[PDB]
């Protein structure tokens, strides 16, 4: 398991969200959700020139999957994935400028909910989540976990876990006061109304 | 030059972009920068594990053109470009799916707006131009010209005016009536409103 320190900015970032008294939790979720269809658009994309890029699974969708017993809210998608080299390098490289300009916007008058539009919207797991854990499995890579409950450090290793074929799973271990991100009425509610036109199948599994 | 049919169900949403009665057409520009916004992201991906693929160009972003002795507003940008393939058939595959999703939507109560979230917003550009002429470079590849006036086929040829370096550049014909997007106080008053956050430096060229 190796630690690494997250840049002073994305620390920063990720301490606003936590901290600043912002009601409109719900928006997490269309951030995930959106964050997944951008990845199912790029293995098609990548697949109509390479169809054996799709041996990995032809399946092109989203699941939502709540537990109770573990608090978590998982978001699962059959998308490109994500290498070593995203999780530890690519991602962060690329959150710094959008990092920056979004707290410029919110000192200017922006909202918590713009964050999607500064291609940063993953942290917003951290409006409902205290600890969140991604698994991903890119072609030609190894599966990887990576994890964060923020404080300036998350970790990646190997994922030994059951294999996923390709995709991402964004686990979000739910704060106790967050649980209504579990019920079936809840999400139902949230992705119709952030997310009825997403370009791919998403099924609500049940508890 | 050679000259391609659309498929079947391009050209039926090309006919009713251009035919609906439909007074909000300035969101044609938000489209286009969006999309140059997306190409942007992808070669600022791409250089991050191969920074050769910067050596057409480092600088990042867009320039809009106005001309009016041309009657052509023009979006550029330094993204990743396109191919021969993406031209003739990738786009059109994609897009297929995203129209039968847009045209449901409308039958249901959705509005021409909303184009972006099925991916097709590029044949907004309808709403404005009697002409669309693209000019794109990739990497690898040569530079060409693809235009059309819908009436159901569009053509491609290589392109010999000034290279480009990579990158995409949409040359809107502007229909008769719709001039007012070559005024500077207009497009200015449009990119405030829909593209503000965009992030990737936007000139607005005087003529
Ligand atoms: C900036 O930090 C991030 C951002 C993301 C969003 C993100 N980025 C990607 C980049 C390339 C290929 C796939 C994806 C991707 N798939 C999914 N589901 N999210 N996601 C995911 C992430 O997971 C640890 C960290
Ligand atoms: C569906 O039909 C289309 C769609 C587009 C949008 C589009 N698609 C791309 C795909 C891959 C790489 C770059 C781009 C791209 N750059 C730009 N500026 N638009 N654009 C552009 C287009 O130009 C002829 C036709």
């Amino acid at each position: 398991v190796e630690t690494f320190a997250f840049q002073a900015e994305i620390a920063q970032l990720m301490s606003l969200i936590i901290n600043t008294f912002y009601s409109n939790k719900e928006i997490f979720l269309r951030e995930l959700i959106s964050n997944s269809s951008d990845a199912l658009d790029k293995i098609r994309y990548e697949s109509l020139t390479d169809p054996s890029k799709l041996d990995s699974g032809k399946e092109l969708h989203i699941n939502l999957i709540p537990n109770k017993q573990d608090r978590t809210l998982t978001i699962v998608d059959t998308g490109i994935g994500m290498t070593k080299a995203d999780l530890i390098n690519n991602l962060g490289t690329i959150a710094k400028s959008g990092t920056k300009a979004f707290m410029e916007a919110l000192q200017a008058g922006a909202d918590i909910s713009m964050i999607g539009q500064f291609g940063v919207g993953f942290y917003s797991a951290y409006l409902v989540a205290e600890k969140v854990t991604v698994i991903t499995k890119h072609n030609d890579d190894e599966q990887y976990a990576w994890e964060s409950s923020a404080g300036g450090s998350f970790t990646v290793r190997t994922d030994t876990g059951e294999p996923m074929g390709r995709g991402t799973k964004v686990i979000l271990h739910l704060k106790e006061d967050q649980t209504e991100y579990l019920e079936e009425r809840r999400i139902k509610e949230i992705v119709k109304k952030h997310s009825q036109f997403i370009g791919y199948p998403i099924t609500l599994f049940v508890e």
